């Protein structure tokens, strides 16, 4: 607003000093609101007349009549001045120049301990720390607590004493300046003397700090608590007592006296706060509810400690919605052994925290295995799989769920291939296109170029590794790549050389991304060779790298390691990029020892490190020559350590390999073992080494409590204690910790005097890890099994036998993404678990240390696991693993184990093809659409080729053009063939069929290349229906309507005839329309998932409906399960579209109701669903308040409906409360439906008042649904109330007399027909279902067939085309017969645009906002479709759905150039949409329409595939009234040119 402020001048009111934040702040108080923009500072100024200017941060309050400047030092003069101008807000400035002086205050006295106190004791215990301010003294009273109420006392504090003041200290701090000072009183002595003390002056008032000799330390365990008691002064060990507290809380829990070691043991949980050790008057308290000793510093990382160990493992980690989610599970004990069967409790569970799913996973030959299928419309983001497997201690296994976008442009990066020499610029050729056919015209493109060592240099030499892998500078960033492109698809980047001393093979990698004009990029990365010489040496080890942890990343990753005090053999050759080993004379080959010394280093930003200085030393030197095609085999004896080998050429060209010989790759107390890894049986000699001597004790520890403890005297020489191992102690999870304390109270030296030491104890085994190798084509060809070979190892013994071996295969992008590595189950089972205990110390406080260290370095995606199978004597196995398409690299992954060994291999496979092929095409088609897809064909091989394209259409698509002439592709090429197709008329998919011959490959000849491509196809026009019935007496005839034929094209004509003799239910209609969508919302799915549970294939077919073979169906119903549980809110409530949507409580009870009624039929629902959806219900009839109800009309009905419909739901429960039902009974007058009132009686009969509930229900048959269509949020009719009354009545067997008479009136008032929501159709199947009809004879003779048609039940039956044409039916049985035809099919010209209540417009507005004609489009151009609704009432089931023609696709924006498409866009926010969806196909939108008030919806779409598409009218209609509907006038057709 602000423009009140208009016609007034500007005067200031008020400059003063004011009281704010707590501190002193200038502030001026002007009439009228400043601006708030930035221009208070040579306009508005304050000058010290002693120390001139000052802080000038002019501040603003959100009140723009005020400005501030805050903190203001006290007794000062300001000068403030305000010049002519600060603006004012209608412009009308400040007069002239004003100025005023200011005395600055004085700041108010403070007193106040700087902190409550502390528990650390003292042997005199000084220095009382208080911040004063403007105060000349301060008294002090000083307490003494009662040793008898101390410990409630203190319990008061922290979550009653005598007196010993003295008093009055004289502080004498600068003026107006808080400062920190000490109060003595070493001096004083009624206060030396041991005890707990308490200061109090006359703002933290009190503090308290304590007086005492008794050390205390304490290790605490998940419920046991170890305490040790020594000497603050004479070094250590000592008696007294000590006990355990609660918090706040007075009591005791637990007590105890310590031993002549100072041992005690506690057992005791969370909730144990104060700790209090006392002796005779001496008392020293500790309490274990502060935060606990950091040991950040220490090796103590690592997993959980389980008694039960499940690893939990699988193929990846990241999957899309739609797709299976594999998981693998192994449980074991704490030492990798196994235990008895067990079952383990599974859940599923998707970002928001709810459970998805329950299963009780049983092992199968010792593994557990899981498959979850996510939804389609599943939510993005990270997903748990919660395991129990009984101590409640849940495992969990993280895996991510993305959609991937697709990136409608193509970009090719070319190099050249061979290597090139150092001097050589490099050039890579860049071309980029649009998928439709367009060159990427105009187009930025930016990348990056990177420079790194190529080590992998001869393909037809695998394992050979080439260059120095200690040569520096081989690893850099080199230029940006920033090129504008404009061309019709072709550029060019080029590298100058900026490498030319390297004696290394190099490759120079360029990484660029191909851009739109701002948005999703295309990104790609090609790399080019570069070698030093056109010959070089190369080096492959004969030994096989092994398995071993890496801490830096938390993975077990393969390295190259041989046995310690042995030989290391390795194959060396000398060769060029093609082809083989040349000769050579005089290769110099050195074994290098790369000695590292560490060495502590300390600094203040990042505290003490551990630095390490390293030397290179030569241990052996061999001379090698090779003649031509020869491997030369070296062998060098090693010993420990890291070794590096080396091989120089004449060429000064150099290629090394590092490997290592053994397995093992100061304000503290320093611990060393004398062995590394040990075993059961063996003893351990522990090297304890402090900065500073002094006692204490050494403790060998885990969790749950310690195993061995001992009191030790550290002198300044070192200490070494022998240890034996006794195995209880197999754990992994063991701990070796060390507390030492220095004699002294008080000291020079400064000198810590609590010192910890704390290392890990090594207890693993060497032969339990299963040596997996992987043997596998290093390439092969798509569409071809691939065959891995697994060969197992065990270092020592023999291979153990019956090992387990599980392999996969995963596209090795995939993995990538999230860095996943291979699964080890040996990491896992015998893996460094965490320290698992919390130590509790009254000495100073551990400072900082600052923390511990870290490391520093599509569309259908292929992810296989095949079964698991079983190695041979020899430990042998072979698998299969099928290959699609795909073309690229896979990583084979194999998860081995036994009953006690366990194993992981890895391997790499690159999938590629000769030539690729890929066909462009639109994402769907409409019968009739004439379509230009696009093929693009690629040669990759070396040899130029002359290719034979066989083109086939399958399915609802057929070519036009004649097939393709051969093609002669250059190496590297890409061709381009158009492929003109038409679809045909119907509801189903298209095909297209590829197949390439010739090709010509030396080594091989392959088999032709076969490709195959989809399309979804649809009638571009509604589907129309013709429903029409009679009764026949005995003798009449009766054909077919001319309404069933009229104006609709045959072979897309399908026709149901029901014959029965007594009123019949269009069931198998029911079934039919129950089926077909949307996804779309909560109540579709429901009333969709109801039939497929009580019917099945048998009773389906007997209608004349096929499919299902009902494995399927139940798939079906879990996966409607599903979409059910996801749109379950947090409170337990549903909601219509999606999960943060608003609460339906009818939707709920619904969605409550066929849950149980699945849960009865023998599927799974996870509890927690049922469980707070029935804690919703029992809330929605306990607490109607909570409810809100949305667009209706009359609240109560609404409200009365939601109770009954609850009420039954949870009466079938047996769980809803009958008070609260007779409570709701009182308020039947409510009631604006008879169905309500039937509920609540059956809720009532079965809960127990049987009399009130014969009257609901007696009430409710004589209680007509009446009401002008407001909404009442009940999704209802008369039609549909009736149909789920007469069901309600025939699933309890209750009134016969009257279902029949009104099954009667049903069957004939079911003739509103043509349209019927699905709640409708749900209602009238379960009544169609739940009725026996009993006997009833009928004989008819038809024109189907020469023999009469009978029977005694209601048969239905199918007619095409020519017998619904043609359709005679004459009754000739001695009773009446009844006769139902329904008839489908798809119109042969354009209906007419129709309307009613509702109405619909559609209009093609440019970017421009001007009208456009859907013919002179061409590619890639984009276009508004702008939508119009209204109604002449209030409709809040408005659903709108418009029809894409194939030409167009959408871009998935919600809106909320410029123009007064804005003034739609604003029209557009300004409407109340519950949901919107952009389809493939469907242009898709719920929302509601007021009365009079124009609905606006505008969209944004893009022109892709040029050709002549078929376009529907827009359609609109009430969701449960859809006899209000309206389709909106189209063009016809849309043109699409390139």
């Amino acid at each position: 607003l602000a423009q009140q402020s208009q016609g007034k001048a500007l005067t200031l009111l008020d400059a003063s000093e004011a009281q704010l934040d707590g501190a002193a702040t200038l502030v001026l108080t002007f009439s009228i609101p400043l601006d708030p923009e930035q221009d208070f500072s040579r306009v508005v100024h304050v000058v010290d007349a002693a120390s001139g200017s000052v802080d000038g941060a002019w501040e603003l309050a959100p009140n723009l009549k005020e400005l501030r400047l805050r903190h203001l030092e006290p007794e000062r003069v300001l000068v403030v001045t305000v010049d002519p101008a600060v603006k004012a807000l209608n412009n009308a400035t400040f007069g002239k120049s004003y100025e005023k002086t200011i005395t600055t205050r004085d700041v108010q006295p403070s007193v106040g301990f700087a902190s409550r106190g502390s528990l650390l004791p003292g042997k005199i215990a000084e220095g009382l720390p208080v911040m004063a301010l403007n105060v000349n003294h301060v008294d002090v009273n000083f307490f003494r607590v009662k040793p008898g109420s101390l410990a409630s006392f203190v319990s008061q504090w922290e979550y009653m004493a005598d007196l010993v003041y003295t008093g009055r200290f004289d502080l004498n701090p600068a003026r107006n300046t808080r400062e920190k000072l000490l109060l003595p009183l070493s001096d004083i002595k009624p206060l030396q003397q041991a005890g707990v003390y308490v200061a109090v002056m006359n703002s933290n008032a009190a503090t308290l700090f304590t007086l005492s000799d008794i050390g205390v330390s304490a290790h605490r365990y998940h419920n046991r608590l170890d305490i040790f008691t020594q000497s603050l002064e004479n070094g250590a060990a000592q008696s007294g007592i000590e006990i355990v507290l609660l918090n706040d809380k007075g009591q005791t829990l637990a007590q105890a006296t310590s031993d002549a070691q100072g041992h005690v043991q506690l057992e005791a949980d969370k909730a144990a706060a104060l700790l209090l050790a006392r002796k005779e008057e001496q008392t020293t308290l500790l309490d274990l509810t502060l935060p606990a000793l950091d040991l950040s510093e220490f090796n103590v990382a690592g997993a959980p400690g389980y008694s039960k160990q499940f690893f939990m493992f699988g193929p990846r980690d990241l999957y899309r919605p739609g797709e299976t989610v594999i998981l693998n599970g192994l449980l074991r004990d704490s030492d990798g052994k196994t235990l008895p069967d067990q079952p383990v409790k599974l859940e599923v569970v998707k970002p928001d925290g709810q459970v998805m799913r329950t299963v009780v996973s049983q092992p199968e030959n010792g593994l557990y295995r899981l498959n979850y299928p996510l939804d389609i419309n599943a939510p993005t983001g990270l997903w748990h799989v919660r395991a129990n497997t009984g101590d409640n201690l849940l495992r969990s296994w993280d895996f991510h769920v993305e959609d991937f976008m697709p990136e409608r442009m193509a970009l090719n990066l070319t190099a050249q291939k061979t290597p090139l020499a150092p001097a050589d610029e490099v050039k890579f050729s860049v071309v980029g296109y649009y998928l439709y056919g367009a060159p990427a015209n105009g187009n930025t493109l930016q990348g990056q170029l990177f420079l790194r060592p190529l080590r992998d240099a001869v393909a037809a030499l695998p394992g050979f590794q080439f260059g120095n892998i200690a040569e520096e500078n081989l690893s850099r960033s080199l230029d940006e790549v920033q090129l504008t492109l404009d061309k019709g698809g072709r550029g060019e980047v080029s590298a100058a050389s900026q490498w030319q001393e390297a004696h290394s093979p190099l490759q120079v990698i360029l990484q660029a991304s191909l851009l739109e004009s701002g948005g999703r990029p295309v990104t790609r990365r090609v790399e080019q060779a570069i070698w030093p010489a056109d010959t070089l040496p190369g080096i492959r080890p004969q030994f096989a790298a092994k398995a071993v942890y890496d801490y830096r990343t938390d993975t077990t990753v393969n390295q190259p390691i041989v046995d310690e005090d042995s030989n290391a053999a390795f194959d060396i050759v000398y060769a060029n990029a093609q082809g083989e080993k040349k000769a050579v004379s005089g290769l110099q080959v050195r074994l290098i020892r790369e000695r590292r010394d560490y060495y502590w280093n300390w600094s203040e930003s990042e505290g003490w490190q551990s630095q390490f200085d390293q030397k290179d030393l030569v241990e052996g030197e061999q001379t090698l020559d090779l003649n031509a095609d020869e491997t030369g085999k070296v062998s060098f004896p090693v010993e420990w350590g890291a070794y590096r080998l080396e091989v120089k050429a004449p060429n000064e060209t150099v290629s090394s390999v590092r490997f290592w010989a053994g397995y093992s790759w100061p304000d503290r107390v320093t611990l060393k073992l004398d062995k590394a890894n040990y075993r059961p049986g063996d003893t351990m000699k522990l090297h304890i080494a402090a900065p500073v001597a002094g006692k204490g004790y050494a403790m060998v520890e885990s969790s749950d409590g310690p195993l061995w403890w001992q009191a030790i005297d550290v002198p300044a020489q070192g200490l070494e204690l022998t240890i034996p191992v006794d195995k209880t102690w197999n754990r992994h999870d063991l701990y070796l910790s060390t507390l030492v304390v220095r004699p002294g109270d008080k000291s020079r030296s400064a000198t810590p005097k609590r010192a910890v030491g704390l290392l890990h104890l090594p207890l693993g085994d060497d032969n339990r890890r299963l040596d997996l190798a992987l043997e596998s084509p290093a390439k092969m060809r798509p569409n071809q099994p691939l065959t891995v070979r697994v060969k197992a190892s065990v270092k020592h013994g023999e291979m153990p036998k019956q090992i387990n071996v599980l392999v996969s295969a995963v596209d090795s992008g995939v993995l990538n993404i999230t860095d996943y590595a291979t699964p080890d189950p040996w990491q896992a089972f015998f893996g460094q678990k965490r320290y698992g205990a919390d130590i509790y110390d009254i000495y100073g406080q551990v400072i900082e240390g600052q923390g511990r260290l870290a490391a520093l370095r599509h569309v259908n995606i292929i992810a296989q696991q095949a079964q698991p199978i079983t190695l041979n004597e020899q430990g042998e196995g072979v698998v299969t693993l099928p290959i699609g398409d795909f073309n690229g690299e896979l990583r084979v992954m194999a998860q081995a184990w036994t009953a006690d060994d366990f194993g992981r291999g890895e391997s790499k496979v690159v999938v590629a093809a000769p030539v690729i092929a890929e066909l462009n095409m639109p994402r769907f088609l409409a019968g009739g659409d004439v379509s230009r897809l696009v093929l693009d064909v690629t040669n990759l091989t070396d040899r130029p080729q002359t290719l034979n394209i066989a083109l086939a259409a399958s399915g609802l698509l057929e070519l036009l053009s004649q097939q393709p002439q051969p093609v002669n592709l250059a190496p590297g090429v890409r061709t381009t063939l158009f492929v003109p197709v038409r679809a045909l008329e119907g509801f189903g998919e298209g095909e297209i069929q590829a197949t390439i011959s010739g090709l010509n490959l030396p080594g091989e000849t392959l088999d032709a290349q076969h490709k195959q491509w989809q399309i979804g196809v649809r009638p571009a026009w509604p589907a129309q229906t013709v429903n029409s019935g009679i009764a026949l007496a005995p003798g009449e005839s009766w054909h077919v309507p001319e309404q069933h034929l009229a104006n609709i094209s045959p072979a897309t004509l399908q026709g149901q005839l029901l014959l029965s003799g007594k009123p019949p239910l269009n069931l198998a209609r029911y079934i039919r329309e129950l089926k077909a969508g949307p996804y779309g919302c909560l109540e579709q799915t429901t009333s969709g998932l109801f039939p497929a549970l009580y019917t099945n294939a048998a009773q389906l077919q007997s209608l004349g409906i096929t499919g299902d073979s009902d494995e399927k169906r139940r798939a079906a119903v879990d996966i409607g399960i599903s979409r059910i549980l996801q749109m379950q809110r947090d409170n337990g409530g549903f909601a219509l579209w999606d999960e943060n949507g608003a609460e339906e409580p009818w939707l709920t009870a619904y969605a409550m109701d066929f849950l149980i009624r699945a849960g009865e039929q023998g599927y799974s629902v996870p509890p927690e669903a049922i469980n707070r959806g029935n804690e919703r219900l029992l809330r929605y009839l306990q607490d109607p308040g909570t409810m809100l109800i949305r667009y209706s009309d009359n609240t109560q009905a609404s409200t009365f409906a939601a109770q009954a419909y609850a009420a039954l739901v949870l009466a079938r429960q047996q769980k809803a409360p009958l008070g609260t039902l007779r409570e709701i009974w009182e308020r039947r007058s409510q009631a604006a439906s008879g169905l309500p009132l039937m509920q609540l009686g059956i809720a009532l009969n079965t809960m127990g008042d049987a009399r009130r509930g014969e009257e609901a229900i007696t009430l409710a048959l004589n209680t007509p649904r009446q009401d002008e269509r407001q909404w009442i949020a009940d999704y209802g009719s008369s039609l549909r109330d009736n149909a789920l009354m007469l069901s309600l009545l025939e699933e309890n067997n209750l009134r016969p007399d009257a279902q029949n008479a009104l099954l009667s009136s049903l069957s004939e008032q079911a003739f509103g027909q043509r349209w019927l929501s699905t709640q409708e159709n749900n209602a009238l199947f379960l009544a169609a279902h739940s009725r026996q009809a009993s006997a009833g004879a009928w004989q008819v003779q038809t024109s189907l067939e020469a023999q009469p048609l009978s029977g005694d039940k209601a048969l239905t039956r199918n007619l095409d085309a020519d017998q619904l044409a043609a359709l005679e039916v004459t009754n000739t049985g001695s009773q009446p017969l009844w006769l139902r035809l329904d008839s489908s099919g798809y119109p042969s010209s354009a209906p007419e645009p129709a309307s009613n209540v509702l109405q619909i417009e559609r209009q093609i507005l440019g970017t421009d906002g001007q009208r456009k004609s859907l013919s002179s489009l061409r590619s890639g151009e984009l276009v508004l479709v702008w939508l119009t609704v209204v109604a002449d009432r209030n409709v809040p089931d408005a659903l709108v759905v418009d029809l894409l023609p194939a030409g167009l696709e959408l871009e998935n924006q919600n809106l909320a150039s410029g123009s007064e498409v804005q003034n739609l866009l604003n029209q557009m926010q300004q409407a109340d949409i519950q949901y919107m969806e952009f389809r493939d196909d469907r242009f898709v939108a719920a929302v509601v329409v007021n009365e009079g008030q124009p609905v606006t919806l505008v969209y944004l779409a893009r022109a892709v595939t040029p050709g002549t598409y078929q376009l529907a009218q827009p359609q609109v209609e009430s969701m449960y009234a859809p006899q209000w509907r309206a389709t909106g006038a189209s063009e016809g057709l849309l043109i699409v040119t390139p």
